[PDB]
């Protein structure tokens, strides 16, 4: 089995902000959902070739995960806080989309969003 190639982190002529607002997104809610018990699953790609799920990528298509967003916003990879709050969303909708209602990982995604949700309320104004 082969895992595909993990979403960009890098891309030099992709034009990039530094703004109140991304700070935000990594030092509160980046920072946030890092350090939760539940963070783990979500912290790097999903491995499906080590979780034994050659179906993973056949049913997601736009993968998203922790790790990825945490290096966009080290290597400020981002115009607006919009593309990454679009990333976080894609990370929890990809774990709906994927796995069953109750699941331990729906659960886990669940309590990640409440916390995504709390937090992007008092997103910045720029
Ligand atoms: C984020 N993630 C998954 O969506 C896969 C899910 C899983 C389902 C069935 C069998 C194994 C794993 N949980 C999971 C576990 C570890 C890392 C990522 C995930």
């Amino acid at each position: 089995s082969m895992n595909p190639p993990p979403p960009e982190t890098s891309n030099p002529n992709k034009p990039k902000r530094q703004t109140n607002q991304l700070q935000y997104l990594l030092r509160v809610v980046l920072k946030t959902l890092w350090k939760h018990q539940f963070a783990w699953p979500f912290q790097q790609p999903v491995d499906a070739v080590k979780l034994n799920l050659p179906d993973y990528y056949k049913i997601i298509k736009t993968p998203m995960d922790m790790g990825t967003i945490k290096k966009r916003l080290e290597n400020n990879y981002y115009w607006n806080a919009q593309e990454c709050i679009q990333d976080f969303n894609t990370m929890f909708t990809n774990c709906y989309i994927y796995n069953k209602p109750g699941d331990d990982i729906v659960l886990m995604a669940e309590a990640l969003e409440k916390l995504f949700l709390q937090k992007i309320n008092e997103l910045p104004t720029e």
